[PDB]
């Protein structure tokens, strides 16, 4: 909820 | 690239 990934 | 991030 306001961070970035991609998991 | 193409991992993301945000540092
Ligand atoms: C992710 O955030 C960046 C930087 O602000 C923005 O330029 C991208 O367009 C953004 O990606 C989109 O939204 C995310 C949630 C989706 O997973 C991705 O596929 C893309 O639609
Ligand atoms: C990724 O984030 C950068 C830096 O802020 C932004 O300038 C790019 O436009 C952003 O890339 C896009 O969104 C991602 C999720 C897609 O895989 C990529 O193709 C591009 O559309
Ligand atoms: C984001 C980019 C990545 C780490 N290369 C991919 O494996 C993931 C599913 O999405
Ligand atoms: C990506 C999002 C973040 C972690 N909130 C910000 O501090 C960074 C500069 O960009």
């Amino acid at each position: 909820x306001x961070n970035x990934x991609y998991x």
